[PDB]
């Protein structure tokens, strides 16, 4: 996943660095487990 690869492996600041990089997005914080990461 983007960062979010399971509980364990919840790297929510590599699931932001993503959506940083997404033109129209700010931030991304990550969900579900850990496992979704989510673009605002």
């Amino acid at each position: 996943g983007f960062g979010c690869n399971g509980x364990w492996n919840e790297d929510d600041l590599r699931c932001h660095a993503h959506c940083k990089s997404i033109p129209x997005y700010k931030g991304g914080y990550c969900a579900k487990x850990g496992f979704v990461c989510k673009c605002y």
